[PDB]
């Protein structure tokens, strides 16, 4: 399958080189995988989800995404037009309020929820969790992300938007999950992207077009936007049987575009998520 005039990020993850416009992907497109988007929620009604998205848990008064962040992330994972894994099943877990903020306890609860809830779902190709969120280092938040990973969920988490070492941010600093830095369309590290040794992989993070609340779309920047590319790429590659939840992060790093990024500090991986698709 080839999506012409795709969002630059989708084109980037299916190309060895920047500046392409077509997203090339196996037509399986993450069919049979599940991705939990642990965020502000998902406007499941958005036509771009094609009925493949549903809210499964909220920790606030409504399951409704009143922010747009979660819908944007979910769109990058598996919307028809803006998603890496265009046939994956999306599950919204609303751990962030409609201002996009969430208590650590709530975020931990959402990770514990996914670890259990996946046992109730039909995800024959495996389960991914996209955590486009974070704050200061928390051993309990890292431990929660480690548990979700250990339960057999491919956990992708944002490195963070601090232009600092991800070691001081959670769950970014949890070694066992897939910590995702952001790149721009010119193969630069995104100016805001966290770095450091704990980063596993970069994904497109700057000026990422995706779904938004009210059935709309918008372009926003963040390691929050890079994370769902990797989460979507994990769902995609697990559907193809190329990797498992336990090994997807390592597989994505092993199969990444190596050395394509600029402004990569010494000790940070120079690896950009890449689907290695050959028609
Ligand atoms: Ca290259
Ligand atoms: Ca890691």
């Amino acid at each position: 399958a080839a999506q012409t005039n795709a969002p630059w990020g989708l084109a980037r993850i299916s190309s060895t080189s920047p500046g392409t416009s077509t997203y090339y992907y196996d037509e399986s497109a993450g069919q049979g995988s599940c991705v939990y988007v642990i965020d502000t929620g998902i406007e499941a009604s958005h036509p771009e989800f094609e009925g493949r998205a549903q809210m499964v848990k909220t920790y606030y008064y409504s399951s409704r995404d009143g922010n747009g962040h979660g819908t944007h992330c979910a769109g990058t994972v598996g919307s028809r037009t803006y998603g890496v894994a265009k046939k994956t099943q999306l599950f919204g877990v609303k751990v962030l309020d409609d201002n996009g903020s969430g208590q650590y306890s709530t975020i931990i609860a959402g990770m514990d929820f996914v670890a259990s809830d996946k046992n109730n779902r039909n995800c024959p190709k495996g389960v991914v969790a996209s955590l486009s969120l974070g704050g200061g280092y928390s051993s309990s938040v890292n431990s929660a992300a480690a548990r979700l990973q250990s339960s057999g969920v491919m956990v992708a988490v944002a490195a963070g938007n601090n232009n600092a070492d991800a070691r001081n941010y959670s769950p970014a600093s949890e070694p066992s999950v897939c910590t995702v830095g952001a790149s721009d369309r010119y193969d630069r590290r995104s100016s805001f992207s966290n770095y450091g040794s704990v980063l596993d992989i970069f994904g497109p993070g700057t000026d990422i077009l995706s779904t938004w609340i009210g059935g709309s779309t918008r372009s926003i920047s963040g390691t929050s936007m890079a994370t769902p590319h990797v989460a979507g790429l994990a769902a995609y590659l697990m559907t193809l049987g190329k990797t498992t939840a336990a090994s997807a992060c390592r597989y994505i790093a092993d199969t990444a575009n190596k050395g394509d990024l600029s402004n990569i500090p010494f000790g940070t991986v120079n690896l950009l998520a890449y689907n290695n698709y050959q028609a």
